[PDB]
């Protein structure tokens, strides 16, 4: 199985020094471990005023599951992430990667 390049996308507001993140069930994700998770980046390909996006490597034919969170990566005080808010009301989200390339937009933090 020849690995899997997955860009998830997500759009919101951000406090000052917050970014996005994604945190899931498997090692490229965190396994739901923050202190692990992945920041996002702005993305202005596509002229968009909110987007960000991470490109992930995943196994094909593995499912994944994975939620947003808005938060801070800092420096260590002697790193840091620290969740400010999880994604709202809903499940976590999920994917079975199949093809080589993958694109998944998200849509709005929290929908």
């Amino acid at each position: 199985s020849g690995p899997s390049q997955v860009a998830f996308e997500i759009r919101g507001t951000l406090l000052p020094g917050e970014v996005f993140a994604i945190c899931g069930s498997c090692d490229a994700l965190g396994n739901w471990n923050p202190q692990n998770a992945v920041a996002l980046l702005p993305e202005n390909d596509t002229g968009e005023s909110m987007l960000w996006k991470a490109t992930i490597v995943l196994s094909r034919g593995v499912s994944v599951q994975y939620r947003y969170f808005k938060g801070y990566f800092l420096e260590p005080k002697t790193c840091q992430v620290i969740v400010h808010k999880w994604e709202t009301h809903l499940q976590p989200r999920s994917i079975t990667p199949l093809e080589s390339e993958i694109i998944i937009d998200d849509g709005q933090f929290g929908i």
